[PDB]
């Protein structure tokens, strides 16, 4: 069964976050309506000492701000994030970096939605300022896209 967690979630019932879609990766924002985990068994604590309660164990309850006809939608804990906030720069970019971007993977050149990408290349040259980027980080991720939106690269915020 599931049980509603108070503790462990880093975010609450009714606040907003970055919710990572399960069929196309991309991030939307949702509220968080419930927090669970599984159920303790009948003998165990709900945290010990071999194993320590997580954050990383719960799941989050969300529902789109945009696509509520999607109803409540359950998300891993890695799912789930802060708002994101903050542009990073074209000047502050650079290689290795793990930055949320916004791409098109059916329509490259053209505005999408946005992704965990890591830089692959970052250079100006007189003619172009090349960003390249692996989008759609994990499986089955997009190497080495041309990135369009080279000045709305955001941070992704982290606990």
């Amino acid at each position: 069964d599931m049980w509603d967690e108070t503790e462990l979630g880093l975010y609450k019932v009714n606040e907003y976050v970055d919710a990572r879609d399960t069929n196309m990766g991309a991030w939307f924002e949702a509220q968080v309506v419930r927090v669970t985990r599984k159920a303790p068994s009948r003998d165990e604590p709900c945290s010990s000492t071999s194993r320590p309660a997580l954050e990383e164990d719960v799941i989050y309850h969300v529902k789109y701000d945009d696509y509520p006809e999607n109803g409540v939608v359950q998300m891993n804990s890695r799912d789930v994030r802060a708002r994101a906030r903050t542009i990073i720069k074209w000047q502050d970019l650079e290689v290795g970096q793990v930055v949320m971007l916004n791409y098109n993977p059916d329509n490259p050149k053209e505005r999408g939605f946005w992704y965990d990408a890591e830089i692959s290349r970052k250079r100006e040259t007189r003619t172009a300022r090349e960003l390249y980027a692996n989008v759609v980080l994990g499986d089955d991720s997009l190497n080495d896209c041309r990135i369009i939106f080279v000045d709305e690269v955001f941070k992704i915020e982290r606990p």
